[PDB]
Parts: structure tokens; C-alpha cells; sequence
């Protein structure tokens, strides 16, 4: 069973529209064929995607809502639930549209063209327009000799001058390639004072909150305030169950990492922007340190971006991509992510299968090479003392499965944190807790009836483990619970049981 | 609470006879005053003696039986039970009696006198007679240039010749001192073929077995056969509950240590004879190795002899004696022993108090200096997996007490083996199991009613812990049990509970 | 900060100026090689931290290889820095043939139906791809219907759907969009092609490279120790016993025989391209970490190769997965990282070396916190190795700027580099072959000096050479090792802790 | 097998022949000292492995101490082996006075009622025990009814049951059977007697010992660093700056001030006799293990003292608890073990040294499995210490028979001994004071050689001296350290691994 969780970004790549697969003739012209689209998504779920990411940097509310509805059907086709993660636009910058029939342009090194700060206009081959977050004027934030990078740094522009008359940057193209709509723009070493939380994000979140989501990934978290602002909307709408993963993708994020970890439910290591906003060679340092610190706090860490990039276009990943996924698992990540690979490319299913195969192989080598060390943790509560004793039992003998009966998931989270040498079946009593545990390392969430004071929870643990196919006659399992139901304050009991 | 157990050898020193304390006028003339004697022994028990040793090398069956009866009353005065250990005479050699009014003689270096092998005779100042085990003739086992040592090596005799006409050794006294009745005699490097089990021992054991004992310490164990021979008598008389501690006190013992450990319930490190029979400087090597190997086998190790020797005559031990007791605890001994100190000297109570004080102080330093390492053990059974998880819980947080509900003591023994940072209250259901656990490190045995299938054993654990004074409101305890009673095959459950 | 992790850069047309024309400008191939301008490009890769150039004999002919090696010799004079020369053999491999009309390549679409010829000694057309099989073997009876023929490190899959006995051709379906170029690696998993012990082509390539002057041979598709021994025999026979053999592990037989291969070789190149097609792709990170640990424990060189900065063939910045792979290869314990297409065939060869150098330099500073190699586990099996252990201890006890070894053959420098001290290793040696021969050992800065006389102060020399190299300044503490005295010492026998004046 | 753990033996009458009479034969005291025959006895204790003799100034007068030191100087010439000379001061202590009629002692029974005088300058009778109080202090107002007066390391307890203001005498009850002898330690726990900073008696004893020629002073009852500094000032003032100070820790103030005492001293003597009465007896093993670890971490000497083989005062074999205590002191990390009554006052002084030597030699072979000291934890705070660490590493990497240090002051030998290498340390030094001054450092075999000239081969000398000492034979590997070259080197800067010819 795959212990490392997969976040798969959804998009047009899986969506059959009017009988036409993605990238064909008048595709964006046809309307979405829900049942067929849903069968594709079901196939991602069966292949090991544990959560779908809906990126609010691409698509009106209508595209998102319909995609979100397609997954709901997909869960019913697959007969398996997934988490629903919403990724915010956040304080970012993109490339608007081009005048005439143009979608892009060919540029050459030493070529001198223009970038506009004038918000809400159009792009010309000699005048690229910047769509900024909340239409801010960045003209007085950017100095000559700064770099404007387009399509995740795929194309660089050197600010060689500034025209006060038009509020335009004069830029010399540094290398050859593509300029595109809603295509990221980084201007590193730039103190643009974006809001603690833009309105468009406020709006996107409430929309997502009303559709039903489990997780919010908050782009460009700079300070705890950015997390707390989103917490506020979550508690206010009565969605206090929603978990916030701070996306660390700049120096301010890294500088305030400790305070961001405390306010958040987890960290998405957003290496795309991080490797432009900070020295690319420091990203692997920050990755390892962030995984260690988030695991130490009992929270969720997702490693993101370029993990199987090549499988956008090809059926097999490069040796560096297989290495990167493998090493994320060894570093101790709870989850690995696909973006364009699953959302936008020709092999989304294959991307998920491939990531699953790598993650499953790497998990077999965590004993030998794993970087996380649970022996170093302070056990700060009686539930955590029990998670430690569970890890000990799984080290002392061959344990097929750990079962926790968990009201809110707290026990499953502390067991996960300790990385036992076993899968963790988390028996919970509502769908929100079940979906909320789907990014925790090793945790297999399962809905069951809330136990009565006359029920045998150890018999329920065994029978639900047998039903789910996770154990058979003669297997040894560790079950934890709060006994007796409705007298116990917390998980207080551990039972070693041989399956009948 | 004292975790290191004390074996106190009983003898005349505590026994008021006819109103006369030990060593006074016509003392051995008066007859034993049981109730007063029993009040003295009760005082040893309250001071921390956990088991009384009855040494069958001194005293007819009548002396032993009456002493054993005095302890039974002592337990009732003290309101605390102790174990009853019988120490066999074994394949040894002693010094008979002297012709005329003599009890001893003064000798000088270079002096040439005689030793007799002729069994069952009398001693003269020029002719010391050897009382041998089962009256064997050792004349053809001992070569010229061998050493005959008397009173635990306190006095040495060099065999300078052999007189065939009388079967006597001609010996030159090596140093000045005491020759005495039933006073040990070692002849190291001597292959005397004593029986696998002498008749006198066979008889002593059956006598002890009929009085009611928990433990047999078998002097001069050479091979597993010596243990198995005693096992046979124990099973045959329906006393299969009795535990056998092999006394390792010669090279053959050390050579077959692994096979002796397997057949035995434990090892008494009998340093008195061991330090004459093997190089004295090797005894501390063998002590540490034997403690490690016996702990690894889940069995009991007692360290014996000269531990507080000086307190035979003085109210305060030497700095080397305090060091020796302290270091036995750090090495990982389950128990420390007094012989002459409690049996024969002027300060038996003070000897017990002193050993208790040292043992209690040393226990506080086992985390820092302790030699035993439970992390290195293979967990070879599900009860042992649980003993490991208990040790983990006691390492992760402050645990006042571990409670085991144990039918035969097996769970208490495996918890003890792991040396948790807590006292171990062992709730058992018969006196034989209760007394049988009294030499296991950290174990506080307590008799209670066998639980019914409708009882709450976690409530019974808490209430018996509160009754015994070991815990109060707010303390955290770890309780293990086989649940449910009469369905569980073994200890299968661990509960962390805060006392009400 | 000196870069301790070594870089192998593959050379090809990408650095080469032809008639004033840069790589992939029109008529480029029309023009003659501008040697001086090409040597000037190559000098920049030496300055950016390429320690050894790779000459892949799977591509081009003797004339192109020989001219390229001569251009590098000029580049060393322009840079004032020497580099190693590494020859990469074809091995028991399959490559695509040249095409008729010297077309370089063709694009194919999923579902396209084409043929693969088995007849040796012919050229490909777009519709009939011909194979150069090592030993000129006929593979027709070795490949069944249903086998996959993969082209260029598995970039393009071809499914065998039928066999024509008349022409001994395979009828194949293109499984994915991509390119068949000339001289591209061809894999056919789960076949047993009886390749010869040593191909005649390999015998000739190695002998031609030995003639030009090389320091290293990377032997492709090492299956057993006999593949290493066959090349060793040629190096010894031609009086090139100083040439080091790196076995390329890139199939299951190589993995199966790793122990005897490491014993017979001077090092291992982890050839991940072929390895990740010949074995399960997800096993390659397991084999990588394990090979680095075993080769370092044997006191030998390990090179991690292929796809390390792949995206930089076309773009000026690498992907996050690529920077991760380079950084993790350093943490794993690699002596060296390698560039293939990035430096041979790409738009950014200089920037590829500069980027790798930057990642390698950053990763070395985290070896204390994260490094996998554990020198405390090693048996010190000789007195030089005991001294290597003591040097490591001295660099752990205090801030040592530099270790200096006066080394005749490089043995002391290899044993110090094995222990991965927390310092640069200045290897003072007395001949250029030993000097170039150390350029892929972790942390080693090889430098030529005069063999010291029995009346020289080797400790004074060590300090002066270090100061002249700009490695140390007054107040720096250095550790120096030497066999003292010269002419009496059997080995490195002396360690001196010295403060620079 | 060389004994690495050092032995201090206290000398007294037990080795001394008087008019052909051995110790405790009649009229023994009647006769004059047979110097040659006494020196011959003492030579046997040197041969059995006593590295330093202790001269306890609490017992006897200057004349007896001076004669005894002269007898030892003769013993060294007879044995052909040098030993250290250690003076033990009285300190701020109480001792029983001499008795009238020069009776040596009296026996008392539990319940016997006697008196203790506070008036200074008088002799004891059996019924009125007089005290020699350091500083000739009047202690009458310092001791309340209910205090315990303990005699001879707590062997005999006296309960104070009343006070007679007329005579300023204590009325006391004997609590247990035993002996009050002349010049015996007296403890009175939970009193605060204002002893002087340095007693005039101590000033005179130290100055008399410095005149005879000593290497070490063990300062009794060190309370603070000022007690060490007061003695240091006298050693420096008299031109005896080479004399080493071992602070005796034997009360709670000493334990409280341990850090500043270790800083000020050259070493610690763990004086367990007084310590185990002035603090809870059951704390002494805790303080012992902790003092050994702190003194070894400071690069200094620790001596474990008192009751180590107590039973061998009267008997030829020690108890099992006594052999355990010696063995465990070695495992704890002690540089040295000590004999008091066993060697000074007993029937078996030679056998006591032989027995300790045997236990010490056996225990050193188990330091690898059980040793408490951990040199991996230490900061290497100087370049000599870095070299000491590297020597240890070399003795862990391979079988080293011997470490040889050419040491002017012994500093390199102390730093090597601190790291407890798995080898004997041959310290080649150029003066007898340095030589005797190293005789209590763990593992150090001090040996006098000629200061080497700037043209000598110090590595050839090291090997020859080692071979002449019979420590090594051809084929043995040795590690040698030196400051090279002589006259230029600021410190030990060179390590050589060398195979004996
Ligand atoms: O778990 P293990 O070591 O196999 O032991 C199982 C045995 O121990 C017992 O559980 C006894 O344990 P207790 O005496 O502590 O109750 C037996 O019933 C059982 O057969
Ligand atoms: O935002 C992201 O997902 C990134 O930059 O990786
Ligand atoms: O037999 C004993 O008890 C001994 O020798 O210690
Ligand atoms: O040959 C190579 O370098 C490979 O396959 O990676
Ligand atoms: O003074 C001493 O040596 C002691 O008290 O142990
Ligand atoms: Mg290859
Ligand atoms: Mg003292």
C-alpha cells in the first residue's frame, strides 16, 4: 500500500469535451462531457491520487465548480473518496493578452522590447502588459538592471531603462522563447507591497468553501498574517474543519517559516516560484529543512513542481525526475505533487502511476536511508506517548496494520508523524475528518458508525481491517482507542491482536 | 521505592535465645525465643530484605526448620511477605573438629604441619582433617605444590609432600590465622569428581521443599546436569513453581555458563569461592558479563559475598564496599546479597539499611551510567513486544508506576527485564507467584482476587495501586493485562491512566 | 570556496565554431572548424570548473574525435589549467545507423508503421531504420513479436508487431511522438543478444584514443570483470598502464556482477540513461546510492551521469527536479557529476557547467549535516590509509584550510579523498599523467612540482605551492603529509600541522 | 603487558627494618633504622609497580619523613628505576594527640564514658583524648551536645553527651567497639570550625618537603581554589614551580567548589576516607565517577584513594568488594590507584602493590568494552591537542605497540595520556623533574634521554630508546611525535608512523 500521498492537479488533460480529447479541433468550443471526464478522473484515483488540486490561477468560478462536480461523480465511479484542495492565485503577476491574432512571439538575445505597468490593457510584440494582483502599479517598485522572468523563468528580460512618459520598462531579451496569457512573471528582489489577502482570493476561497473543499493551499505565504486572514474566513463560514497549507515560495516565507508552520496545518514546498525568488541552488537545502520542521510539528508537508515534468510530453520520466520523487520520500515528505503533468499533458494517468511506483519503491528504503528521526521528538501529550509506543511495537515485531478509532483525526496525525513501519487505518465517524486525513503519510481513512458504549471497538477494528482487504488470518495488528467510549478523554489504550 | 532486591542470609545474629543476644554466655545452651527473634527478622523485612537465604552448610534440619518458622511469624509481624531461598552445601570441603578443648590454632609462615584425607576422623594442631562431600577420598586428586586454602583463602597451606602410609598431605603454612569447623576449604586446579548431585543435598532440598521455599541456590553448578537434577526433584514433589539459581563459583561453571543459564531460572554470582577457584582479578569481568547475559535471557541475577564485609564488626562499611554495592546496581544486578553481615555479625539490621540506602541511590543513576541496554534485545514474543512498549511509555513521559495483572508472573518478568523508569506493581492471584517474583528488579508483588469476566481490571489496577500507597491523584500509570479475562491468550493490552 | 565535487563535461559541436558559425546556424556543417575560436569556448568551460572532458566514440569518426582532443589541448594552454581526457567506448550496444542523403533525423507520430532492418553495413531511410549492432551480429532470431525497441535513452518506443522473414525486417508501430536520429542508443529489453567479449570497433577506438593521449576510459555496458580486464590488457600492452578504467553500469548483468566489476575497475560511471531502461526506472535511485557507497568504500572514483541538467540543453535555467538530482548526488557521496547533451549538443554549454558548479559547491557545504558516506565504518587496511584517517581526524578537530600531500603516484591523495576531509586536498605530484589522473577524485586539486631532493624541505615547498596557488594566506592552518625522508621512506609516513607565515 | 594505571603507595614503618627487626616484632621501636635493608624492601615495591611514594605528614616528624625520603632515593638506585615523591599535607583538620607514656593507642567498648579535651598543646590519656586542631583553634564553642566525634575514617564513633565549662572538655560515649590511636583523623560532621587559610604547620611541612625534593603535593581538605593557590605561591617562591598540586576533595565545600579547584590544581585525589564521613557515604561513588570524568576532560591527573585493598593490611588476599573497587576505578577512567595502610602499616606491603598491579593490568584490557571516559566528546583546544587526537585515531586504526613523544615539559605526553590511546606512551624527556613529574599520568612511561641537536634524527632516537627499553621488537609499528625541527618548532607539530627494523 502506498504511504506517500499524491496531490494531482486537474485540468483539461483528463476532460473529454463533446467527444473530443484535450488539444483537438474546436475542443475549447465543445462543452464538457461530465460522465466520460469523470471515468478518466476515476482512473487517476485508482492509480493512487489521494487529493485533487484545483488551481484558481486558471479558470473562472464556473470551470472550477464543474470540474469539482466531475470529481464528486469520479469518487462514485471509483468507489473511493479523495481530498479537494484549492490553490489560490495569490500576490502574483501574469501576461494578459496580445493585440490581433497573436498568442505568443519569437524573441532573440540582445533584442530590446517593452513591458507595461499600466493595468488592464493589451500586449503587443514590442509592449508586454503585466496583469498584476489587484491591479497594483509596480512601476515605482522595479529598478533598472532587475530581471523580469516569464513562464517560470523559461524567458528572461533585463530592465535596461524606464520610460516615465508611459510607465514602461525597456527590456533586452536574454534568451529565446514563449510569452503567454496568465503565464507567471517573477521579478525577484522586489518589495511590491501586495495585500495580506487580495479580494479575488477572498472571493475564490468563499466560492471553493461553498462547493465543499478540505484543503486550501495559500500561494506566496509571507507571514502568519496571510494564514490567519484565511483561517478567519474558514471559521466565519462554519468551515473550521478546512486545513491551510502555506505555500513557501519566497525569501520572506523562508524567513518567517517557524511562525507560518505554527499558524498553518501544513506547508506546500512550491519549488516553481521558490527557485526563481531565491537562489535555485538553495531550494534543496530549504526542502529538507522544511520537511524536517513540519514533521516535527505533527503537520503535513507536500513537495511540489517539476517532479515528473518531462511526462508532460513523454511516456517515461528522466532519470533526474525519478531521482527527485525518490529523494522527496527519503527526505520524509507526506505527499508528492503533479501540476502540468496531470492537469495539462498527454500522459496524466501514466504520470500518476509513475509517481505511485516511485513513491512505493522509496517507502521500502526509509528504514535504511530515511532522514526523519522520531527518537529525537519530545512526547508532549499522552496521545503522543501512545503514538511513540505504537512506533515501538511496529519496530519490535512485524505489524501488518495500525488501526486508530479517531473522532477528529488527532491520533492518526500523531501516529503518522512517528512514521511507523505499518499502514495506518484511521476509523473515523464523519466524511470531513475522513477526507481531511488523506494527505497524512501512511493514513488510510475509512468512514464507520460512531461506536456505542456497548460496542467492542477491537472487534470493529479487526472486522473493518478484514473488510477493506488490508489483513488476513494470522496477521498481527496494533489497535488504539479511547476506552471506554464517552468516558475516555483521549486515545488511552493499545491492543496487539492476531486477526481471527 | 527500592528496585534492587536484597537477599539477607539469616543466622544466630538476629535470634534471641532464652533472653540472650548472639555471642553471650551459654547462648548456644539456651533455646530459641521465637516471638522476639521474629520481631528482629520483621525489622530486616521493613528495612528492605525481600528474601531470606537459609544456608544448609551450617545447621541440622531442625535449626533450618525452626528459623524458617520464625520468618513465617516475622512476615505476620511486619505485614509483608518475603521469598524463602535455600542454599545447598554442594560439592565442597570443610574442617571437622579438633581433639581436646581446641576450637582453633595459631600458625606461622614456613611452619610444616599435616592435612588428612581419611574421612570421618578428628583434627589435631599438626593434623587438620578434611570433611569432604559424601566422604570422598581426595588423596589421589591433589599433587605436591598445590594450595589448600581455609576460611575463604584467609589461610593458605602449600602441599610440600604426600605420606602414602597415612594418606596425609605435608603442608607449610603460608601466612598467619584461623582453622575452624565447617570452614570452607578450596583446592583450586583440582579435578575431584564430586557427584552431579550428592545425597545430603537431595535430602536438604526435600526437607526445604516440605517446609515451603520459593528458591533454591545450587552451590558449585558445573553443568546444566547439576540444575536438571534439582529440577527433577522439584517437578516430582509437585513444587514445579520453585526457581533454581545456579551458583557459578568455578571455571567449569564459567565454561558452561550459556547452558547453565538456559536450564536455570537465574544465576547467583558466588564471588567468595569464584575468586579462589579462578584468578581473583577476573571476577569483575565475569560479574559484568554474567549480569548482561542473565538480563538478556529475562532471568534473575544476584550479586553475592563481601558486599558490606566490614559491617560484620563495624557500624559503617568501607569505601570499597559502598563502591562494590553501587557498581553491582550499575552493572544491572536484580539483587544484592548479605551473608555473614546479616547472619553472623553485630549489625545485621544496619547492614540491610546500609545496602538499601546504597541500592536506592545507585538506581537514580542507571539512566546516566547503567550498563544494560534493552534497545539491543530481540523482542521474541507478543508479551515481550508489550514489555518494550511499556519501557517506551516510561521513557516518553513521567510514569509513577507500571501495573501488570499476571497469572504466572511472565509479564512482570519481561517488564523487569526491560528495566523501565518506574516501579512494577505485579497483581497476581496466588502466594506462590507473589513470593516467586520477589527477586525481580523493580517488581512489587501483591496478592489480589483472580478477576471475573465482568470486572474492570484497569479500575482494580488503580485501586490496588492507591491502597498500597504507590500513587495519588494526578499520577500517570501504565497498566497491562490480558483482555478480556478468559478469552485473552496473553498480556495484549496497555492503558495509560491518570489516577482519579 | 573551491569546488570539491568534480565535473565531467561531454564535448561535441555545441562549443565548436565552424567558419565563424555557432552551433545550429545555417551551413554550420558546410564550414571548416575554427580551432582557435573553438579552443577559446572550451577554455571557458575549464574556467567554469569542468575537470575532465568526455569524448563519446558512439558519435562521429576518429578524425572528429582527434581534432576535438587537439582543440582541448589548445584550450588548456589558453586557460592555463589542465583537465582530464576521458574516452567513452561504444560497448556491446545497438545504435541507429546513419541515414541516406545524410539526413540527421526524422520525427514520427504515435501509430505510424515503419520497419527496423537487421542487415548490417547499410544506412537507414525514414521508413527502414538500420542498426549498427556491436560485433555486426544478426539480431533477427533474437527479437520476438511484442518486444519494445527503444531509441535514445527510451525517448521513443517502437512496438514489434510483425517480422518479415523475406527481408529479416521488424515491422514496428511508433508508441509515442518523437525523433529517430543517427547514432542513437537502441535498447530491446528482455532479449539476450550474444555480444562479443570485446568488439573490434572498441579495440580500434581505445587504441586510437590511447595514441591521442587519454587519462580515463569509461567502458560502456560492463557485464562482468572480463569486460574491464580486456580493456586493461590493451592499456598495459601499449605502455598506457596509467590510464584509469571506469566501468559503466547500465544493465542487470552489470548490477549482478557489481562487486567483481568494482574490484577490477578504477571507478564506476552510473550510466543512468541505459540503466533506467534495462532495469526498473524506480530501482535506479536505489542502485545509485548503493554504488556510490561501495565505490567510495573501495577507495575508487564514482561519476553520476545523465539527465542531471537535461532542460538546460534548450533553456538557460534547470527544472527543480534537475537541481535536486545534482544536489542529492553530491549528498549521496559522488566524486563527480556529468553533463552529456547539456555540454555536447545544447544552446547553453558554458551556463550548464556554471550551474552544475554552483549546485555542487552549495551541496558540499551540507555534507556535514546530510552526507550519506561514513568513513568511521571503514577498515584502515594499510599504513597510508591509517594516515588518511588521521588527516580526517585533524580536519575534524580544528579549522584546517587545506591538506597537502606530496604524492608520487597519487595513492595518498586517493586515500585522503576517500575519507572526505573537511578541507581541499592539494596533491603535489611530479608528472602530468599522475596530475591529470587525479582530476576526478573528490576534493583533489592536482598540481605539478619538481620531485624534491633528499636535502629539500618538503613542508616549506608544500606551504609555498599552497600560497602561490592562492589557496591559503598567513595565519591559515594546513595539514601536510609526505614520505620522509625522500629515498628512504617506503610510503607516506609523516603528518605535519603547520601555520602559514 | 605494561601497567598503564599508576600506583601511589604510602610508605611507613611496614617496609622499614630496625636493627634487623621487621614491623611489629618486639623492641622494633627500640632499634635504629637499617637504611640499606629498608631501601631494599622499598626497591621491591618499585619493581612490583609503585610509580610514586606518598609521605603523609599527618604521621611522624620532619626527621622520620626526611630519613624515609632518603631511604627511597637509595631504593631507586638499587631498583635502577625512578619513582615520584608525593607529600600529603595535614590541612585544616583535627587529629588525636600523642598519648602520655608514649602509648600508641587504647581499645574502648560500646557505652564506655570518656572525655575529649579542647585545650591545645597537651597529650591524651586513655580517659581524656586531646586534639591537635589545625591553627591551634579552641573548638569548645563550635561543638554542641548531640554531635558525633568520629576517629580514623569513621571507624570509631563518640557521642557528645555533655560539656564541662570548667575544663572545656566534651563528655562522650563510645558508640561502637574500637581503637583511639595517636595522630588519627577526627571528623565532627555538621560543625563549622573556622580553620585558617593556610596553617603555619602546613607552611613548614611543605617548605621542609620542597627542601628534600618532591614532585607532587596532595593538599588535604581543599575547600576552595585559594587553598590550592596558597600552596602554589610557596612552590613558585622557592623555585619549585615544577611541583604538581593534587587537591584532596574530602568535604562538602570541596565538592561545592570542584570546578574552580580543578582549574587551580594539576589534579585531584579522591580522598574517599574523609569524603565518606563528611558527605553521605552512598554519594561517594557518584562524586568519584563525576570527578574522574571532569579531571580527565581538563587534561589533569586523578588518583582514587583509600580502602582499595583494606583487608590486605592483615591478610594476604583482598575481599571480592576490594578487587571490584580497584577494577571499577580503572573502568571509571582513574589515572592512578592508591595504597594507604596496606603499604604503610600492614603485614603485606609488597603483596598489596603486586595485587593492585595485577587488578589494574587486567582492568586496562577491558577499557575498550566498558571504559566510561569518552575522548570523542572533547574540544581539541590547541594544536598539540589536535595531534593528541590524531595519535588516538592512529592507535584505533591499526595495532600500535607504542606511542613515543619527545617532550621538553611533558605537555604532549599529558595531552596524549588524556585521550587514553590503545598503546603505552614512551615519554622521552631531557630532565629528571619532567621525568618524575609524568609518573602518575595514565599510560606514560617516562624516560630520560639527551636533548636532541638540530642535526639529530629524533625518529631514529625514538625507535632506539624504545628497543633498548625492551618495549618493541622488529616488525612492531609505533607512532612518534616531536616538534620538528628542534629550535624552529613552537610545539609538537609532527607525527610519524614507523615500523621497528
Ligand atoms: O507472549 P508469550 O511470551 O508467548 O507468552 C504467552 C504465555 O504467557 C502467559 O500469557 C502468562 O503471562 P502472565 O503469567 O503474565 O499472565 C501464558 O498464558 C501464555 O501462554
Ligand atoms: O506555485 C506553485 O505551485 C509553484 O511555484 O511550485
Ligand atoms: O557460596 C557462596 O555464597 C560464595 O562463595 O560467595
Ligand atoms: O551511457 C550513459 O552515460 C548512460 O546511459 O547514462
Ligand atoms: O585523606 C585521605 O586520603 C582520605 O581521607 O581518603
Ligand atoms: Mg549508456
Ligand atoms: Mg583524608
Amino acid at each position: 500500500n502506498k504511504r506517500v500521498k499524491i496531490v494531482a492537479t486537474l485540468g483539461p488533460a483528463v476532460e473529454i469535451r463533446g467527444g473530443k480529447k484535450f488539444g483537438e479541433d474546436g475542443y475549447w468550443g465543445e462543452k464538457l462531457d461530465v460522465e466520460a471526464s469523470a471515468k478518466n478522473i476515476a482512473k487517476l484515483i485508482e492509480a493512487g491520487a489521494n487529493t485533487f488540486r484545483f488551481n484558481f490561477s486558471h479558470g473562472d468560478h464556473q470551470e472550477q465548480g464543474e470540474r469539482m462536480a466531475t470529481v464528486k461523480l469520479a469518487e462514485k465511479i471509483a468507489g473511493k473518496k479523495v481530498g479537494f484542495l484549492l490553490d489560490t492565485k495569490g500576490p502574483e503577476i501574469r501576461t494578459e493578452l496580445f493585440e490581433g491574432e497573436a498568442k505568443e512571439y519569437s524573441y532573440k538575445t540582445g533584442e530590446k522590447i517593452r513591458v507595461a505597468t499600466k493595468q488592464g490593457i493589451k500586449s503587443t510584440r514590442e509592449v508586454i502588459a503585466l496583469n498584476v494582483a489587484g491591479a497594483l502599479d509596480i512601476y515605482d517598485d522595479v529598478e533598472v538592471g532587475r530581471q523580469v522572468l516569464v513562464d517560470d523563468g523559461k524567458l528572461g528580460l533585463r530592465v535596461v531603462a524606464k520610460d516615465d512618459a508611459t510607465r514602461e520598462f525597456e527590456v533586452e531579451v536574454e534568451n529565446d522563447g514563449i510569452i503567454a496569457k496568465q503565464k507567471g512573471v517573477n521579478i525577484p528582489n522586489t518589495k511590491i507591497p501586495f495585500p495580506a489577502l487580495a479580494e479575488r482570493d477572498n472571493d475564490d476561497i468563499r466560492f471553493g468553501l461553498e462547493q465543499g473543499i478540505n484543503f486550501i493551499a495559500i500561494s506566496f505565504v509571507r507571514t502568519a498574517k496571510d494564514v490567519n486572514e484565511v483561517r478567519a474566513i474558514c471559521e466565519e463560514t462554519g468551515n473550521g474543519h478546512v486545513q491551510l497549507f502555506a505555500k513557501i515560495e519566497n525569501q520572506q516565507g523562508i524567513d518567517n517559516l517557524d511562525e507560518i508552520i505554527e499558524a498553518a496545518d501544513g506547508i506546500m514546498i512550491a519549488r516553481g516560484d521558490m527557485g526563481i525568488e531565491v537562489p535555485f541552488e538553495m531550494v534543496p537545502v530549504y526542502q529538507k529543512m522544511i520537511i524536517k520542521k513540519v514533521n516535527a510539528a505533527g503537520k503535513v508537508v507536500i513537495t511540489a513542481t517539476n517532479m515528473l515534468e518531462t511526462m508532460t510530453e513523454k511516456p517515461r520520466a528522466t532519470r533526474s525526475e525519478v531521482s527527485d520523487v525518490f529523494n522527496a520520500v527519503i527526505d520524509g515528505t507526506d505527499a508528492t505533487m503533479l501540476s502540468g503533468e496531470s492537469a495539462n499533458g498527454k500522459y496524466p494517468l501514466e504520470s500518476v502511476t509513475t509517481m505511485a511506483t516511485i513513491d512505493k519503491n522509496a517507502q521500502a528504503l526509509l528504514n535504511e536511508y530515511g532522514r526523519l528521526d522520531s527518537d529525537s521528538f519530545e512526547r508532549n501529550s499522552k496521545t503522543e506517548v501512545m503514538a511513540s509506543a505504537v512506533k515501538d511495537a511496529t519496530s519490535s515485531m512485524d505489524i501488518k496494520l495500525v488501526v486508530t478509532l479517531t473522532k477528529t483525526g488527532h491520533t492518526a496525525r500523531l501516529i503518522s508523524k512517528y512514521r511507523p513501519n505499518a499502514d495506518i487505518l484511521a476509523l473515523t465517524f464523519d466524511e470531513l475528518t475522513e477526507r481531511g486525513l488523506m494527505l497524512n503519510w501512511g493514513v488510510i481513512p475509512m468512514l464507520t458508525d460512531a461506536p456505542s458504549s456497548t460496542d467492542d471497538m477491537f472487534e470493529i477494528a479487526e472486522r473493518k481491517a478484514v473488510e477493506a482487504g488490508l489483513v488476513e488470518s494470522g496477521d498481527d495488528i496494533v489497535i488504539v482507542a479511547g476506552v471506554p467510549v464517552g468516558e475516555a478523554v483521549r486515545t488511552n489504550t493499545m491492543r496487539i491482536r492476531t486477526v481471527r
